[PDB]
Formats: C-alpha cells, sequence, structure tokens
C-alpha cells in the first residue's frame, strides 16, 4: 500500500539506530500518522501476501474477552505461543481489558458494549474510547499492549477510528494490526447502520528490526496492486456473534509472501 | 505559531459542523498530528499573548497529585472552577492518576517515579508511558481527561514526548496544552541529563466552537514571531520540587491576548 511503503521509506531515511529489550537492534522513528479511507478498499497489504484467517481469529478472540491461546490453536494461529505460560495464558491482555477492565471497587466495565451504546445514543461524544493500557494490571500481562488505545468518531453518517499504537514492528506486526482495526470498523458500522469512514493509524516508537532490512528493500521494489474488497454476508444480532465465515475478501491478488524472524 | 495556525485554517476549510454537549455548536475534524522541534525555541504562541504563570501552576499542581483547586487559588488560577464540588474537588483527575493510579488490590502506582526510573535506567524502552485514562474511575471525575495519554522516547541523547489528546479546543485549550507538555519535557530532560527533542501532539476530535469564529479570524491575520527561550534558573533535587521562581522566557514578544467565550 502507498501509505505503508511510504512509512517504510521514512524509517529507512530518518530512523536512528536504537537498541531494544529483545537484543535484536532496530532502526527507529517516533511520531507518525497515516490515514485510510475505508471506502477505497480493504487495507490489506498487496506487496507481500498476508493471511486473513489469522487477523479474523485474533479479532474474534479479543471480542470474547479471551486471553488463553487454545481458541487460537483450534484455528491454527501460532504467534502468541512464546508468551503463553504452561496453561496457555497470556494474563490480563487485550480481550480482558476490552470486555472486563477491573475497577477499584469490585466492578468490571465492558468497554466494547459501552462504545456501541455511545455510537447509538450519543455519536457526537468525544469520549468514545477503548483503552487496553491498564497501568494496574501491566505487571500481570505477558506483553504490555502495543495497540493500546483507540477512539471512534462519527461524521456524515460515517464511522471513523483512530488507534494509538505505542510500539510498532513495521514489517511484521503492522500488516496485521491495521487489517484487524479496519475489520472492527466494518463490524461496528454494520451494527450501527453507519457507513465506513477513515481508519487513522498513529505510532509511538515506529521501527524496523535489523534483520528485516533485506526483506524491506525487496517489498519496497514491488509496486502496489489494487486494494481488495470486504463483503460481510450476514448482519449478526450483536458484535459478539461474528463467525469467521461471515467475511469474504474479494479482489485480493498479492505479490509472493516474504518471511522474516520475529524478535523475542 | 505556523503549525498551530495551519491547523486553525484546516478546521475552517474542512471541519464538519457538529452539535456538542454544551449546545454551542462546533466545527470539527478527527485525527491530526503536529511536530514541534524543542531545539528551535519554546512552543508558546506568539499570535496572541499567553500567560505562563497559569500553565506552570496547573502543571506543578498535576505533578504533586492534587485534585483540589485550593493550590490553584493560592496562586490565582481559576479555570477548574465550574467543575469543582463545594469542597473545591474535581474527583480523581490528572494529578491523581499521574501519582497514584489505584489497583483492585489496594496499592497505588506512581507513574511519574516509574517514568523517571525508566529514563534513568532503561532509555530504549518503548513502554515509557503515563496514562490519565483510568476507565474504572472516569465516573468519579468531574470532567474526563482531554490530554489523556503520553509517551516518552530517547533517541540520540534527546528526550521526545508524544501526546494523545482525545478532545481539543483549538482556540482556548490547545495553546495552553502545548506549552504545558513541552514544559514537562524540559523538566524531565533536566532531571535525566538528556537534551530536549521533539514534542509531538496527536488529536482526536480537534474542534473550533461556533462562538469563537471572530477571534479565530482576528488571529489568522496576525503574523507569527520568533519563539521564546525557556531558561530553568535552577536544578531541583527531584522533579517534584520545582517552583514558579525557576522558569524564565527570553524573547517572548507576542501580539495582544484576545478575549474569547468559554463553553460549559
Ligand atoms: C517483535 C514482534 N512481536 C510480536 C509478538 C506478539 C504479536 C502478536 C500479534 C501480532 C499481530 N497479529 C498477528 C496475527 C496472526 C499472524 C501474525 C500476526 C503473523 N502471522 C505469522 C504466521 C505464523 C505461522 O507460521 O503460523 C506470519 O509471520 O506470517 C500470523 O498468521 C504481532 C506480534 C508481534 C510482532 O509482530 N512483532
Ligand atoms: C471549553 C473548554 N473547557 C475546558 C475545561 C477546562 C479546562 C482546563 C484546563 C485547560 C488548559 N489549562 C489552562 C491554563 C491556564 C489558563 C486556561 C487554561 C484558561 N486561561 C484563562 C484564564 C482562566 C479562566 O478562564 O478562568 C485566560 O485568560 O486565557 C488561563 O489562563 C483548558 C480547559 C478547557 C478548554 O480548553 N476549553
Ligand atoms: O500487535 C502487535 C504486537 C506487537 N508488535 C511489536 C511491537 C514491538 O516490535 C514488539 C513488542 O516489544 P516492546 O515494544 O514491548 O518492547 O512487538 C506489533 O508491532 N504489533
Ligand atoms: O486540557 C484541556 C481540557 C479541556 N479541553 C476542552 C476539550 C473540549 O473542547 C472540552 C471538554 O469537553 P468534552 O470533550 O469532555 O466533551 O474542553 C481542552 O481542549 N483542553
Amino acid at each position: 500500500m502507498k501509505q505503508y511503503l511510504e512509512l517504510m521509506q521514512k524509517v529507512l531515511d530518518e530512523g536512528t539506530q536504537k537498541n531494544d529489550r529483545t537484543g535484536t537492534g532496530t532502526l527507529s522513528i517516533f511520531g507518525h500518522q497515516m490515514r485510510f479511507n475505508l471506502q477505497d478498499g480493504f487495507p490489506l497489504v498487496t506487496t507481500k501476501r498476508c493471511h486473513l484467517r489469522s487477523i479474523i481469529h485474533e479479532l474474534l478472540w479479543f471480542l470474547q474477552g479471551d486471553t488463553n491461546i487454545a481458541y487460537l490453536h483450534e484455528n491454527n494461529v501460532t504467534i502468541w505461543d512464546e508468551w503463553a505460560d504452561e496453561n496457555g495464558d497470556l494474563g490480563p491482555v487485550y480481550g480482558k481489558q476490552w470486555r472486563a477492565w477491573p475497577t477499584p471497587d469490585g466492578r468490571h466495565i465492558d468497554q466494547i458494549t459501552t462504545v456501541l451504546n455511545q455510537l447509538k445514543n450519543d455519536p457526537d461524544s468525544r469520549r468514545i474510547i477503548v483503552s487496553a493500557w491498564n497501568v494496574g494490571e501491566l505487571d500481570k500481562m505477558a506483553l504490555a499492549p502495543c495497540h493500546a488505545f483507540f477512539q471512534f468518531y462519527v461524521a456524515d453518517g460515517k464511522l471513523s477510528c483512530q488507534l494509538y499504537q505505542r510500539s510498532c514492528d513495521v514489517f511484521l506486526g503492522l500488516p496485521f494490526n491495521i487489517a484487524s482495526y479496519a475489520l472492527l470498523v466494518h463490524m461496528m458500522a454494520q451494527q450501527c447502520d453507519l457507513e465506513v469512514g477513515d481508519f487513522v493509524w498513529t505510532g509511538g516508537d515506529t521501527h524496523l528490526y535489523s534483520n528485516h532490512m533485506d526483506q524491506t528493500h525487496l517489498q519496497l521494489s514491488r509496486e502496489p496492486r489494487p486494494l481488495p474488497k470486504l463483503i460481510i454476508k450476514r448482519k449478526p444480532e450483536s458484535i459478539f456473534d461474528y463467525r469467521f465465515e461471515d467475511f469474504e475478501i474479494e479482489g485480493y491478488d498479492p505479490h509472493p509472501g516474504i518471511k522474516a524472524p520475529v524478535a523475542i
């Protein structure tokens, strides 16, 4: 994608060499924002092949409030396995914060159903936020959240979303993080009889790891193909009721996949 | 300043007319970012006179964990007055979350001590964040956090900071919020022997209120002037014991302070 290839070119031309907790070394910039008008096409990378199945299953997993990896295993998703303890638990991560943020006095707030009730009764609110950054439970999480915070806004009967991502692995994580959030914006728009607006991505530490530089220069020498189409074949009774097979992706024809190591 | 003024015209050319909680009406955009190189001077507006004594007093009030406007009265800062209960209290707002985010298990977390220790021991960290968006406590706050989430970054001996401001009053609040955080970046750079870097601002619902258009049109015809320079006259034993006496701006030659109606 134009926006994606241009962030890669910007971290290569402006990135400073940093060290990081996984030992691997990075090229790094701080502060970046880009926008995708979701009516132009579904924002899934065409310069290397990505796999929808995985983006969808992790999204369904977040929406049920799940933080154990067995659901993901049942549907062949492996990326969470190094962080999981012996019982497959990742601790209070995304799915838990989304659906059941713990308050000081006993309570639990479901941030997803709150947001659906704000878009319905009060779409002009400036407080239609979902946060995963629970400072209090961060010591209990397998990984502190990268895509930590997001805000929805409604305009001419169109739903927009902005995500604050504190840390971003440009080459490996970001194809999946933007497809994940753009999918949640078609799901919340369908539920609210709203049209799709913009998905705005903002990054804190936006980086390329040192052992991704050949890969990066190969992908960037590929010109983008036309952006694919998302078809939802079913409007479920609630947002928690989407199954994998409601979603069809049309017109997706990518360049060959490019592999690269995950820094631990 | 040119970034701030470019944003102001953008909200007029492109802003959607929205109804808001006050009734006043607004012109609005979603998703906007601004980079301020702090080497080039202090980012306090020159097109209208801003009063540094109130900026510096609100911020020392935050850093001490205080949610009662008593301190701000001793030192004449008003603005938090319609939101305070008869005992002068705002609920667990900014300062309470910066210094004492409360767990489910009784304990508290001092996010400013955490963040100073991370800057003094692990500067490459992509988790040097402090959040004021405490979901389990939003209902006990008089007004939910506008400047909600920020992240620090260390690259070539320089300290940078990025802010997420969910809802923004371009005319009134935004001049004060840019100086306030740029100021914090200077106190943190000083306590941690780092040079100052970039201050990056990211907004959600960025808006201009209807009854501000005249003052905005007056401001857009005035040219910006050179930025001031912030001298910090001493080096305190901790970031918690700074004082009004310690801050000085050389080179501030603004246009007159412009009066404009606040919305309740
Ligand atoms: C350094 C780093 N660490 C991470 C650790 C946790 C993550 C969890 C999820 C995601 C983003 N979500 C997905 C969700 C599914 C897949 C992938 C990523 C990557 N992908 C693997 C497939 C793994 C496999 O062989 O089965 C791939 O590289 O193609 C997936 O199918 C990124 C990370 C990162 C990440 O991208 N970078
Ligand atoms: C509509 C609106 N509501 C707010 C809610 C309370 C706020 C609290 C803090 C700040 C930002 N902090 C400061 C810090 C200093 C000053 C002001 C605000 C406003 N101001 C007034 C004086 C104080 C007053 O309005 O009572 C001025 O003359 O410009 C100050 O000197 C803005 C708001 C807004 C805000 O920006 N706009
Ligand atoms: O959704 C995800 C999850 C993780 N990461 C990356 C960010 C960093 O490269 C790494 C997490 O390491 P820290 O930032 O916590 O150090 O994983 C992503 O890009 N996207
Ligand atoms: O630091 C601050 C505090 C408040 N506001 C503004 C944001 C909105 O204009 C209004 C708060 O209204 P809500 O967003 O909460 O609805 O005050 C600022 O811009 N900066």
